[PDB]
């Protein structure tokens, strides 16, 4: 399987972390020069024609990470709690995911983009709507040891692979009462944590 | 099943198609009033507390569209074409899926939110991420039949909700070419179409 990446990319990271939790080897392939000028056209049509993460699992190219998320789960996962089959159980997880995508990376996205790459000033509207989104989050682990189900999921390597950066770029979680008690528990939990996730964050921190 | 729903939004007419496609009864509940002045505790303890479409399916409470929609085809679908169990074609459907939320839906919203609701100024520049997203649309289908594998899919009627949505608002899909072939055989295909979708739309084409 060959996984086309960016080390500081949060979905990159999630498939990262996903393919970890479930002992699965991957062929990482660095995606940094594939815009740069004078790479042949047999090196092009080799890139992913669309986004990043994008996986090419034995000829099947798949890009979207939490799809490539739940097609790794299913397809090499040995057992159930990563991404239940009881569908209940399934169903919270794709919303959890799909709130992850709208709400939580959006949110990081829009405020964190701008000033990172385009050196931007900052939108203090945008830089409320991570605190939305953080609130979202905080409410949904109420009570809850992981952000959807009774065990580690899915959804909580996706989630984190966002909130992780987050605190890599000194934003205060703390008020977060539930996302910093969940924060802090699962990191210890999540096989391979440092190598596939915390290591990425290295451009943040600085 | 309790489906808590607004007949012209788009994604809870893409859970009524999705309920259609799997011959699935539902308890149609509208939530128009839910906002309205002095409605009971008793009565505000019953609504859905996330966003609509919620459905209640004997006690399990499950807001999110899309997430909604996988559960029902597994859960009560008959066959497979809806969703197929099958991992690669699965996770295209997902892909798509998220495509659907991300770039389709979040387009239509963003341009026709503000002037349906706030009779606001046009934006031009959310009018052309509208035509971005479909020509995304367009490049899926080239080729195809469907939107996301070789039979009609629940991205196909997730998506149509939107795209019948634009047409009934005026918007010319003419230039997508397959957008328009798509659209053209999807409709006499999905299953009580004009109960469940095109109705919904007549406050749009008013």
């Amino acid at each position: 399987m060959d996984f086309y990446q960016l080390p500081g990319s949060p979905p990159c990271r999630a498939v990262a972390l996903t393919a970890a939790a479930l002992d699965i080897e991957m062929n990482f392939k660095q995606v940094n020069l594939m815009n740069g000028e004078h790479l042949k056209p047999e090196f092009l049509k080799i890139n992913p024609q669309h986004t990043i993460p994008t996986i090419d699992d034995n000829g099947f190219r798949l890009w979207e990470s939490r799809a490539i998320m739940t097609y790794l789960a299913d397809q090499y996962g040995k057992n159930d709690t990563l991404y239940p089959k009881d569908l209940k159980k399934r169903a919270i997880v794709n919303q959890r995911l799909y709130f992850d995508m709208s709400s939580l990376y959006k949110s990081f996205m829009d405020y964190y983009y701008p000033i990172i790459f385009m050196k931007a000033v900052k939108d203090q509207a945008k830089y409320e709507n991570i605190g939305t989104a953080l609130s979202f989050l905080d409410k949904f682990l109420e009570g809850e040891n992981y952000v959807a189900g009774k065990n580690m999921t899915l959804a909580d390597l996706s989630i984190v692979s966002t909130v992780s950066t987050l605190e890599a770029l000194d934003y205060d979680l703390s008020k977060y009462k539930n996302v910093t008690r969940w924060f802090a528990k699962i990191k210890p939990e999540i096989p391979k944590y440092e190598e596939y996730n915390n290591a990425g964050l290295k451009m943040f921190k600085e």
